[PDB]
């Protein structure tokens, strides 16, 4: 306590045990102040498929929802060679060490001071009263490097948005505003600290398993099925084949592959690439409230070999990435590229429809005749894979609150929560400059410049389930690029930037089908 | 506690106990900013002897393994004229009055203030999982006088390198980055201090003593032995001669001397010397991973009177001399030699080879010839002496961890450890300066400009052989110069300046081989 | 030991301080010079630490073409005597070898079950034969390429020039750190010390 003594300590690490396993990491932050101590409506213009209502706030939050901040390389490495899954159970929040510090502009030169007094206010909302804007993959996560520092994102919605003349930016009445100063909310001098706890309910374990089997190939090879169907109309008579004799494609099967549609291809080679001057018109897209928007990511189905999709899969950049676009003849050495196709086994493949059906009725005159199905839905008996979670993707979502829901894993990959970790905002409180001597009602408009900056820590405590397998032979794991190279894997260079060499998926221990 | 309290007092004191004894010591420190808050890659180029890869680390670290440290030149004097060994027991070590100042230039006039809130961080890495760079004899330890100020060294380590094109400064798959922030350290206002205790596990005690007698000159001179061996074949037939009368290269021993290698060896006298424009084609070198390496120092043999070695004995340097060389038509006033000449008795002088061996078969038209053998290696029955620990010179070393190694004291002299002190790592916590308004992802590139510094303290236990021996006569011990001089010794000049005159050697009282 | 070294033994250091230590660079106009450890140059810093023992062994090279076409490999192999009759020295200590060179019995080899008979050959090793590389221990160990060092030939005047000579083969020394060979998983696992007077780190070989 007090001015002159440190409310807490650096904690990073991870901790392995047989069952638990506990992750530990802070990391130091940085919070300006957004819109000048203001609330501000935002809106688009013109009717379009992009069109906006909504608000800016002036108050930051803290976003630990990506893997690769609680991991690191060595670590996930060590997660995914040994061990078929891994579920969150409890985490831990905390922030100490809080500094304000003002900002004096003379002239062309900044006089940054330190006012002792200041306060920040911050506080987690537990009942999800506000909008949600997690598990949208945003940027302002923790660093995945922890000497990194960082400045934390400003909070924002948007809320319904309705017609009128030739503007769909118009604010329908059940627009709804919300005011975070209307939540309680602790406030924090530099001596105290925050912290709070919480505990994820009960999900499923992420698969961490690659098949080893595919669906039409569940069967005994040397032995032949007792069904018998019709394989021949000719001669006037009809003739029962027997199932067996090593022909597949004839074996009854009790389950048939998950769902998917088909999704447009594009090849990794450059030259072999319709010139499209960009990819709209292409997409899959799906429409709601008479806007149309990309479908992305599909279904998890994987594409030919050598061929990708646009927004299909989860793709990445480096730190040397900067700018919103990045070219080459191929693809970049920036960007990471995902694979789904450790699923090829249970899911569909993108470069066909799911199968065929029988298009007519037939007659002695007119032959049989098959139509093609380029999508398919849920039906019953059908088993699918879920998208894998990576070490530079999210880690769970919201599910919305609805009447009904679908197997609510998210699309991105990762947990749906009914109950999510709580959103955790911050703000500078404002501090007015000195005031006129005569009195007026109106607003103080002038304030001091100041910010704020301070450690914060978050440790989770993740479930995982032991792997025990009896195959006799050794299996593929993930290992260090066996080259010798100018710069180490997930390390730093002579300039002292970050680099992350793979998007590592987390399958790659076989498991039986 | 509280930013006007101190949280220590000065120790520096030496209690002698009959047995035990303990040593205080405190200095005070100056820690900057080491790479501008970053970890950095560094490298070497083309193919040589010297290539290297590694990272430099925004770390400081505390060294104060070398002796002088923890010893006054009156102690050590008072230490090595009484007793026969010392051992190290337990050391405590100490924190405290921590201040942190921020420096602000305006124009070219600097302005250092005070920041109350800003937090240095340390800890101890107690498991050895950092490479250890201690007891590579680097500088940057604690000063030798108690007045003097230090800064700290800047932390640093090099991983293995391998080859590629005409490089071999490439980074091998296995080289290892390992980022200190994943260490859970301790994070210290100006308020609150850091201590912790250690304890080395028993060692030999390092002997003080120089041998009584010669090994080859064991014996009783007055009574011949009952041995007999072949002298003389002449007149066909053979004469056995009776070991005795006084001839002593023909006794039975049971010991012989100690391994070593043979060394060029350099006249003091600089008229009496080749003229080579530098010592390197002439040097004892070992090779690895093919590229060559000095070995210094040798095995501990001593060289001709009034002749030296390169590298071969340990050497030091006044505070007078500046720069990476010295140069005087003899051995330079400032440069501190060291002596191994007390070795003489058990080990192998360095200006001939370890002996002589049959060179071939006889008969009775053949005469029998030998050869020399200018290296020897380790045998049964073969002792010798370690070499000297110096006022100036290190304590101990890490013991590398290998299948296996042979009487692993360290080649500089000191004791080896299995576990070592544990090193102790500190860094500035970095504070960003002013963030903009408008929310961006890079890493934060500037910061405010500070240092600390603040008192430390060491404190060691030593265990100590005492010394019975029954001789009649006195003994050798260390005196002051009996010299009037300018300068008294060990003392400080007119401009301030501490200036140590001799290395002290601890082998002066004698003890019978 | 299942683990591999992180660093060399010559590269065990902090490169960003140079060391306190002096030594004897250049003799050069009638005076002495000492040079001071330092300043990136590697070479010149002192260590408390010496690579492991070893010897000199003869190198193939594993394309054949490239190889000397002897009949047979015996009189260029390491061999220890005893009794009067000579021995191959096999394996020896734990060396490597040069990048794409191998030694006769320096190393274990195993094959598969399709090599049957006492021989077998290709233009290159077959691919029947399983071959074994000790190079994870080139940090500590010696390679086989090269004697472990060099040493003084002579005594110096300033009329005779200083000379060294080439030291082909080491023996323990104090202060000398080794890798023992790595157990396969084809490879014996244990052995029984013979008992005698002494043994010197009976580790088998
Ligand atoms: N990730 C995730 N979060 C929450 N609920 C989920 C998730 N995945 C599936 N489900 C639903 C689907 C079923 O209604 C039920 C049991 O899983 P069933 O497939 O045996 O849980
Ligand atoms: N300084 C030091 N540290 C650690 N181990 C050491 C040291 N000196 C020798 N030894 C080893 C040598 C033997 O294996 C054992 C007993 O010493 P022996 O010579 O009776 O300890």
């Amino acid at each position: 306590d007090g001015v002159g003594q440190s409310s807490g300590n650096w904690h990073c690490d991870s901790v392995w045990m047989g069952d638990r396993v506990l992750t530990k990491s802070t990391r130091t932050w940085s919070l300006p102040t957004y819109n000048n101590h203001l609330y501000k409506q935002i809106n688009g213009s013109g009717t379009g498929d992009a069109v906006y209502f909504g608000y800016s706030t002036p108050w930051g939050y803290f976003d630990f929802n990506r893997f690769h901040c609680h991991f690191s390389p060595r670590d996930w490495q060590r997660l995914v060679n040994n061990h078929w899954g891994i579920r969150p159970r409890r985490l831990n929040f905390k922030l100490f060490n809080i500094q304000v510090k003002e900002v004096t502009t003379t002239d062309g030169t900044k006089t940054i001071a330190n006012n002792l007094t200041s306060t920040v206010q911050v506080f987690a909302d537990t009942e999800h009263q506000l909008p949600y804007i997690l598990g949208s993959a945003h940027e302002g996560c923790m660093p995945p490097f922890p000497a990194d520092v960082f400045m934390l994102p400003q909070y924002g919605y948007l809320t319904l948005n309705g017609p009128g003349s030739n503007n769909n930016n118009l604010s329908t009445p059940s627009s709804a505003f919300y005011c975070l100063e209307y939540f309680p909310s602790q406030m924090l001098r530099t001596g105290n600290n925050f912290v709070f706890t919480y505990e994820f309910e009960k999900v499923p374990f992420h698969s961490m398993f690659m098949h080893n089997q595919a669906l039409d190939r569940l069967m005994n090879p040397l032995v032949d099925q007792y069904l018998w169907y019709l394989d021949a109309t000719s001669g006037n008579n009809l003739t029962f084949r027997k199932a067996g004799a090593k022909n597949f494609p004839e074996y009854f099967r009790n389950w048939i592959p998950g769902p998917g549609c088909r999704n447009q291809q594009w090849n990794k080679v450059g030259t072999k690439n319709n010139p499209q001057t960009g990819t709209w018109a292409s997409a899959n897209k799906w429409r709601l409230q008479g806007r149309l928007n990309k479908y992305a990511p599909g279904q998890p189905n994987a594409p030919a070999e050598g061929f990708l999709t646009n927004a299909g899969d989860l793709a990445f950049a480096n730190a040397k990435a900067t700018g919103a676009t990045t070219a080459a003849g191929t693809v970049p050495a920036d960007i990471l590229l995902t694979s789904e196709s450790e699923t090829t086994t249970t899911n569909m493949m993108s470069n066909n429809g799911w199968g065929a059906i029988a298009s007519n009725n037939q007659n002695a005159s007119v032959a049989p005749t098959v139509q093609y199905e380029d999508s398919a839905h849920v039906l019953p008996g059908m088993v699918w894979q879920d998208r894998d979670i990576y070490l530079q993707g999210p880690i769970w979502a919201k599910i919305p609150e609805t009447d009904g829901h679908f197997h609510p894993s998210p699309l991105m990959g990762g947990f749906g929560l009914k109950n999510p970790p709580p959103q955790i905002l911050i703000k500078n409180t404002p501090v007015p400059a000195d005031p006129p001597t005569q009195f007026s009602s109106q607003k103080i408009n002038s304030f001091i410049t100041q910010y704020s900056t301070g450690q914060m820590t978050v440790e989770i405590e993740w479930e995982l389930r032991k792997e025990n397998s009896k195959r006799w032979n050794p299996e593929i794991q993930y290992t260090a690029n066996f080259n010798n190279s100018a710069n180490a894997q997930f390390s730093v260079n002579n300039n002292g930037l970050y680099i992350e060499d793979r998007t590592i998926g987390t399958r790659y221990l076989t498991h039986t089908l």
